This record gives C-alpha cells, sequence and structure tokens, in this order.
C-alpha cells in the first residue's frame, strides 16, 4: 500500500485502486512519477510529445503508485489546510451575491520555499469537484500589472517609485478608447496613484515602452513559470491574452514578496520507494527574477495598494476581525476582468503569500462589488482562520527597501530632478515640491525633460505643462 | 426613598439624602429628573421667567428640586433600555482600546436615540467612569465639524428649493474674506462637482458657497437650527457650515440626525419619560411635540445622499468594518456623515437606520490632536463593534425598514455636467446647444430643476466658469 502524508509525516490516505486534498496531491504525485518513469525508461523528448506514449506513461504512473509501496511527502500543513477548509465552509457564503453560487480558489505559499501549505479548491467538493486552486485558468486582469509592466520597467531602470505616467485618453490601434470602469482617462499621475486605482492607460504605455526598448519581457515571465502564448497584445499588461491558475499566479506574487527571488511552487517534496530509495525529491532552484531593489520598491507600492483601500476593503475587514493581525506588513493587488467575471486578490506578508480568485464556472458576471467587498471580506476571514490555527505563521517582519536601492529627490509634478526645460520657445526654470523617488538602476532619476511621463500625446503634454507652468 | 427606573420599571437606583449609582447612568438620569422637577416646582409656584431669570431664584429652585426627590415618594421612569445600555457599557469596556492610537487614552461619547420618539435608549459616557467622570455624551461640547454640513447647509438649501440631489457646486480655489484660502486637508480645491461628491469627500468650499447662498437669499437658517434645539451664538461666520463657531454635545447632535432620519420631523431628546409622587400626582410626563423641520421631500432626498456617504467609504471604513462583524446587520439601511476638526482634535460619526440614530464623538479632554486616521478608521471600527453589540442584545432594534424618497419628491432629468435641464446657453457670444449625459436629480420644490444657465453651479468666479464651460464644450 502507498501513502500520501502531510509535511510532518501524518498519513493523509493510502492509495487504492473524497476531497481536493487527496486528488490534488495524488495528481501531482502521479506527475512526478511520470517524469521518473519516462526518465528511468530513457524515453526521448520527441516520444514524450506523442499522445499514445503519454497515455501509457500516465497509466503506468497511476499503477506504479497503487502497486508500488511509496511514501509520498507533501508540503501541506495539516492544521492550516484544515482551518482553510473550515473557513471556506463557514464563510464561503460571504461570496454569494445576486449571481448564482460563486466559486473560489486560494493557495497559501511559503515565500522562502515555494512550498504550498494549504489551499481552497472550491466551495464544497461534494457539490462541485472542479479544482479552482490548481486547474481553473482565468485572466488575472490587473494583478498582471505589477509583474509584467511596472516591475519590469523599474527593474530595467526605466522608471522609479514616484515616476509620472499619462492616464490621458488614448485609443487602441483599432481606434477604440482604452477604458477603465466607465472613464476614458484623466491626466498625469504617479505610479502609486496608477497602482492604487488600477488605471489601465498607465500600464498600456508602460508595456509599450518595454516593447520599444526591446526588453525581454518573456524571459521575466517564463522564469516564473508563466506560459503566455502571445506577447504582441496591447492589453497584455491588463490581463489580456493571459490565463493562469491560482497556484501559478500565487508564485508570481511569491517572487515579488521573496525580494525578487522565485521558488517553484510544489505540493510534493518527496517520494520514497518501499526500500527507502528516493524516487523524486524537490530541489531548490532559486532565481533572481527581479533585482532586490526592484522587488523591495514594489513591496512598498503594493503595501499602499491595500492601505489606500481604493480597490479593496481588505485592511478594514481584517482590522475588525483581528486588529493585531491587521498590523502585519500586508502588501497586495486586486484584479477585475472587463465584465466582472473574475476577481482576484493576492496578499503577502514577508513569510507567506495568499492568492485568491472568485468567479463562476461558466464565466458569467459577478456583482459589481464582488472583488472590492465580498472577496476582500472573505479573504480577511480566511487569513484570520490561518492565524488561529498557526499563530506565528504570518510573521511580524516588515518588508524593507534593499540597500542597493537608489533614492532621488524629484519634482512631485514631473517625477524627475528639478531643471531647465524648453516649453515652446521660452526655457523654464522648473521648480516646486520634491519627493524621494526610489530607483533600481545605478544613477537614480534623470533631470526633468519635456517628455517627463511614461506616455502622453503632444496635446497631453501641452496641457500638463501649462499647469506645471501655472504654478511657478 | 425616591426611585429611578429603566424604561421597563426595573430600578436603576434609589435616591436618599447624602451623608455630608456610581455611574454615568445614575448622575445623568438624576440630573434630568431634577431639571424636570425644577420646571414643575417653578410653575406650581407660578414664578415668571423674568423671576426665573434672577440667579438666587435659580439657585433656590435647583436646591428645592434636589430635596423634593431626596425626601419625596417619587417614581422616575427613564427611557433607558437596560439590556441595550448594558451592552453598550460592555462594548466600550471590551472594544474601547480600538480607539487608543498613540496620542494617549482617547475619550468617547455615544448616544442611541429612537427616531420616532427622541427617547434615549442608551449611551456611552466615556472610556471608564472610575478613571474619568466627564460625561462625554451629555456635558462635553465640541465642534461637530463637517457633520454640520447636511443640517445647516445642504439640507436647508434643498428644503428652500435652492438645490437638488445632482446639483453642481464649485470646489474651485477660493479665499476667505481675510484673504486666506479655504483648505480641505492639504487641498486648496478642485473644480465643479455634484452634491453627492461634495458629501462623500466632505469638501469645504461647496459648503461655504452653499451657506453664502442661503445668506444671500436671506433664509432663516437660525429658525431651522433652533427648531432642533441647537444654540449657536453667531450665524455670521463664513465657516459655520463646516462647524466653525458651533459646539454641541453628542446627545443634542444625535437629535439633529434624528430629524433627518425621521423624514424631517424632530422629537426632542429626553432620558426621563415620567415622574409620579407616591400620592398619584404625575409631576411630569413627556409630551410628544413633533416639529416638521425639513420637508419630507428634503429629508428623504438627504437620506439617499447620506446612504452613499457610508457606502462610498471615502471618509469612513464603517460599512466595511461592520460587514466583517455582521454582514446581515451591514445590510440594514445605514446612512450617516463623518466630521473632523482642523487639527484632528475631534472625530464624529453620525449613524442612522430608519428606527435609530447612534451619535459618536472621540477626542481628548484637553483637546490635543488624535492620529490622522482616528475618525476614518479607529472610530469607524469602534462604532461597528458598538452597533453590533447593540444588535446582539436586542436583535430587531435596528429595524429592517428602508429609507425611501417621499412621493412628494420632484424628479428631474438634468445634464450631469450642469445639474440643470438641457438647453441652449450663452457662452461668450456663441449661443450654444448644451447636450450630453443626463441623470435623474431629486428636488423638494414644486417644479424640479431649472433650465441650464451660464451660472449653473452653487458658487464660482468668472474665471472658474470660463474654465468649466471651456471643458463642457469639448464634448459635444
Ligand atoms: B484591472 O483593475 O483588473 C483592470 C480592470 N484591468 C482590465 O481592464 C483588463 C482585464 F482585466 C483583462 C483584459 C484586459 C483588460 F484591460
Ligand atoms: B470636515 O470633513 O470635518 C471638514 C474637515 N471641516 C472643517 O475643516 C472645519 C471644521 F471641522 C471646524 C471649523 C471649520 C472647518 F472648516
Ligand atoms: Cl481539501
Ligand atoms: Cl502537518
Ligand atoms: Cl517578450
Ligand atoms: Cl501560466
Ligand atoms: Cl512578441
Ligand atoms: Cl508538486
Ligand atoms: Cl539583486
Ligand atoms: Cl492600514
Ligand atoms: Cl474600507
Ligand atoms: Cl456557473
Ligand atoms: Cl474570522
Ligand atoms: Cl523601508
Ligand atoms: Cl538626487
Ligand atoms: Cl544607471
Ligand atoms: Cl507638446
Ligand atoms: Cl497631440
Ligand atoms: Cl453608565
Ligand atoms: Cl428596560
Ligand atoms: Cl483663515
Ligand atoms: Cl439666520
Ligand atoms: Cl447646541
Ligand atoms: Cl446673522
Ligand atoms: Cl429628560
Ligand atoms: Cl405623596
Ligand atoms: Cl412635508
Ligand atoms: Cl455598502
Ligand atoms: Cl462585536
Ligand atoms: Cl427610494
Ligand atoms: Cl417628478
Ligand atoms: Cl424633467
Ligand atoms: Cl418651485
Ligand atoms: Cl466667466
Ligand atoms: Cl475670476
Ligand atoms: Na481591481
Ligand atoms: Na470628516
Amino acid at each position: 500500500i502507498s501513502e500520501i502524508t502531510y509535511s510532518d509525516g501524518t498519513v493523509i490516505a493510502s492509495i487504492e485502486s473524497r476531497d481536493y486534498l487527496y486528488f490534488t496531491t495524488l495528481a501531482e504525485a502521479q506527475e512526478r512519477m511520470y517524469d521518473y518513469l519516462a526518465q528511468r525508461d530513457n524515453v526521448s523528448a520527441k516520444e514524450l510529445k506523442n499522445e499514445a506514449t503519454q497515455k501509457f506513461y500516465r497509466d503506468l504512473a497511476a499503477k506504479e503508485i497503487e502497486n508500488g509501496g511509496y511514501k509520498i511527502t507533501t508540503t501541506i500543513d495539516q492544521k492550516i489546510h484544515s482551518a482553510m477548509q473550515s473557513a471556506v465552509a463557514d464563510y464561503g457564503y460571504l461570496l454569494d451575491d445576486g449571481t448564482g453560487r460563486v466559486e473560489v480558489g486560494n493557495v497559501l505559499m511559503d515565500n522562502q520555499t515555494g512550498a504550498i501549505l494549504g489551499f481552497v479548491g472550491g466551495r464544497n467538493y461534494q457539490e462541485n469537484q472542479n479544482n479552482h486552486a490548481f486547474d481553473t485558468k482565468r485572466s488575472p486582469a490587473s494583478t498582471t500589472k505589477p509583474l509584467l509592466a511596472y516591475g519590469i520597467a523599474i527593474d530595467q531602470g526605466l522608471m522609479g517609485s514616484e515616476t509620472i505616467l499619462s492616464n490621458y485618453p488614448t485609443n487602441f490601434a483599432n481606434g477604440n478608447p482604452i477604458m477603465y470602469a466607465n472613464s476614458k482617462g484623466t491626466g498625469m499621475m504617479t505610479l502609486g496613484e496608477a497602482l492604487n486605482y488600477s488605471w489601465n492607460i498607465p500600464a498600456y504605455w508602460t508595456y509599450r515602452m518595454l516593447r520599444e526598448n526591446g526588453v525581454d519581457v518573456k524571459g521575466y515571465m517564463e522564469k516564473m513559470g508563466y506560459e503566455i502564448p502571445e506577447y504582441g497584445i496591447e492589453s497584455l499588461p491588463m490581463g489580456g491574452g493571459i490565463e493562469v491558475t491560482v497556484a501559478q499566479h500565487t508564485n508570481g506574487y511569491q517572487t515579488l514578496a521573496n525580494n525578487g527571488v522565485y521558488h517553484q511552487k510544489h505540493v510534493i517534496s518527496k517520494i520514497e520507494a518501499a526500500d527507502g530509495r528516493v524516487v523524486y525529491e524537490y530541489q531548490d532552484k532559486p532565481v533572481q527574477v527581479y533585482s532586490k531593489a526592484t522587488a523591495t520598491i514594489m513591496q512598498g507600492l503594493l503595501r499602499e495598494v491595500l492601505s489606500s483601500r481604493v480597490t479593496t476593503t481588505f485592511k478594514s475587514n481584517l482590522t475588525s476581525l483581528n486588529p493585531t493581525l491587521a498590523n502585519a506588513d500586508w502588501i497586495g493587488k486586486t484584479g477585475t476582468t472587463g465584465q466582472d467575471e473574475n476577481m482576484w486578490l493576492m496578499l503577502s506578508t514577508p513569510r507567506l503569500t495568499l492568492g485568491g480568485w472568485i468567479g463562476h464556472d461558466d464565466n458569467h458576471s459577478l456583482s459589481q462589488q464582488a472583488g472590492y467587498s465580498n472577496n476582500s471580506n472573505y479573504m480577511a476571514h480566511l487569513v484570520n482562520a490561518i492565524q488561529q490555527a498557526s499563530p506565528s505563521i504570518w510573521g511580524n517582519e516588515r518588508f524593507a527597501l534593499d540597500p542597493s536601492v537608489v533614492k532621488s529627490e524629484v519634482l512631485k509634478s514631473t517625477g524627475q530632478k528639478p531643471g531647465k526645460v524648453s516649453v515652446e520657445g521660452k526655457e523654464v526654470e522648473v521648480t516646486g515640491s520634491t519627493v524621494t523617488s526610489y530607483w533600481a538602476n545605478k544613477s537614480g532619476a534623470p533631470a526633468t525633460s519635456y517628455r517627463f511621463a511614461i506616455g502622453g500625446s503632444d496635446a497631453d503634454y501641452q496641457n500638463a505643462w501649462s499647469s506645471i507652468v501655472g504654478s511657478l
């Protein structure tokens, strides 16, 4: 008889010939066994591409585990995962709104190891077996923005923490206006406002700039396990052309939280043969995906995404349920797809990341505040439930700017050092309030240029610069 | 022995002569009972309120009243609901610490009031009677700040037919008469905005312009305030609508919000409902004196706006705090307003459902500043706990009713950009066809909203209007 265990060695079940925990851990055990048998049999790369061969090797892995005498060690923490099960059972109903039963997926990951400590597969496996933590793929919407746009622009030294971006009206190449909610745009805006409010236009110019600088955006995303088939898409940074599991996407956030270092997500740490020989064991392959300056600058922006409360009530929800816990150093980001079909809230302290999705299995609209309110309230309860079952697991550490970060005094108005600039004839002495801007390059921000923001048409600049000029 | 009872007859305390009932409840109810006996004794003796103006006569009648209750056979019936009041004492004891924000021990006052009677069902008098006896529900007077706005500014203007729900006001930079800018936090202003936005964000300049309009129309603003029992010594103050020159108890202020919530009909606050002598003489009994302060159309339009103050969550996390503690209660029909004095010395949050109004203030006894989020967050979280404690003790007390527009309300189709009906306007030579998005705007007059004219907003300079009209013609 084979057995699957929790991280401490406690048997989950034995395998032979009714919850997520079983089928998820079994499924991944079987994946690891498949790689092992394919390697053991020296099956070539090209054979493994053949579908009849996959079927055979999948069936062999299943049988091997039924018939072998394997001990399979998972990353799962029995008390935590258990408390998450109870949390979804007790508080799942918070997610229901006008729109039918709202399904849900959550993944609690260790930021230092990528191990998964526990998860919510859905509202109630007995009613609905689909696994919303591991199998469901949905656009991550604006939770894309920190990873693929802003993070990468900072890492490449093309922007800093208080850099300015255009949220002026602009159209996609088809002539349609880029929209956010029901707004065509406003004007210039700091990266912090862009992120707190989740505006779309800033993210659109950010990606566009990366593309014009020839930046290897695919390299970044692939080092995190992301598979995006087409990068040549205007709305990519807003979630367009991307679909991900909660498990994979929680790994993107783990990378930001873990100071820019990726660790591959996993639920199985080891498989042992009857005799004791290691058939599979998880090997740490940390990767510095974003520089420490970049990750830690982003941690600071993401802390404010939550404390500003603009697109999620979370910090308020949690404060009411557990004010001590609410004082941990939470950072995060919300997502909402275009018709409110899917909501995401990703949360991290320095120790842990908690990814969260909700939506309907057949992809129809949630209520309008499903993500802003319902999901945030639910997650605050989940997060409390994890705390009760494992009271120091969240930790009390703060995120903190790496020493390699560079600090620049810049004009609040331009995101850039004070300077002479040419404004149509007349050269101006650009003056006004300064802020500390954080950069992940060598030299900090540049001097103020005419084209000071990320994005913006001529007209936009004319407009922005006349108010700047207006207040000197 | 005289006796002070809860509303149901349970004895709060007996009153004897002192040698030569350690709580806010005791002193508060005795203090009002004595005032009631004072009025009765002065009348019984037939003393004029030119005589009652003389200060030895006051002293005499106060001393007389105390002894009357000390030595007499009096049953005093309070309005205090025991199980509710007791839950509120437990709530401030258990959750009071949520208020301490680094600036010291933060003091607190609350009053729960029945909107259809003015009866005070319970109150919190401070953090802990034993530690500090100042009664922060009944005695303490502080500026109500921006919770002044709905009563003294927007509600009167709507009542007077001078604005409706989607009317536009100037938040453009303007100065006080002394030349200093009118500030809101660190902002010197923005541009035009709807009433609802003005209310959600609590901006100052729209409120200044609103009261200036009432003055210019010679509205009897004092008449309104005084019918709700407010005593403001000086109305000629530019910052009155923002709370400049007004100081109120929590108990009085709750009564103003009880007016708005009860469809514009005031009932005077009271904690004493009846005093009888052992011999049958009913010395005092509370008489209902309804006063229609705002029209029902005004009060119900105001309710709609204050619903959104809370649910927008701009100046208070209350609806979020409460959702997490009790989602079912959070779905009751909450309306309300926040206030913050200019150095964060005093935070107010006023809450209603159709049945009840709960007033709340926090600050320090010496008036120093709280932290910056004390009102936005700490007070809102504290009060969600309080509201929830009050519910658990009396599960139906908040009610499931909804606020709703009175059928006398007048609905108008207006431009979102102007708050006024679509049509032609003269913009500097060019007569222009004003077109665009419309909303339904609610009024409390006969004929609804006017046609758009050049000066479409409450407030604004020539410059401001140039700039807003400039913006409007790029749409069309
Ligand atoms: B974001 O706050 O989730 C914002 C609403 N993002 C989007 O608009 C967006 C998607 F969620 C998915 C594809 C494209 C897109 F612009
Ligand atoms: B309001 O949101 O409380 C707003 C801040 N009000 C004021 O600034 C204000 C006062 F609270 C008191 C007197 C004047 C004044 F402008
Ligand atoms: Cl499970
Ligand atoms: Cl375990
Ligand atoms: Cl790429
Ligand atoms: Cl992926
Ligand atoms: Cl490409
Ligand atoms: Cl795994
Ligand atoms: Cl680094
Ligand atoms: Cl916070
Ligand atoms: Cl909130
Ligand atoms: Cl469905
Ligand atoms: Cl909880
Ligand atoms: Cl830091
Ligand atoms: Cl510098
Ligand atoms: Cl550099
Ligand atoms: Cl230009
Ligand atoms: Cl242009
Ligand atoms: Cl008391
Ligand atoms: Cl009672
Ligand atoms: Cl002044
Ligand atoms: Cl007056
Ligand atoms: Cl008063
Ligand atoms: Cl006057
Ligand atoms: Cl009384
Ligand atoms: Cl008698
Ligand atoms: Cl009426
Ligand atoms: Cl709400
Ligand atoms: Cl509570
Ligand atoms: Cl209604
Ligand atoms: Cl009508
Ligand atoms: Cl009409
Ligand atoms: Cl009229
Ligand atoms: Cl003008
Ligand atoms: Cl002017
Ligand atoms: Na969002
Ligand atoms: Na306020």
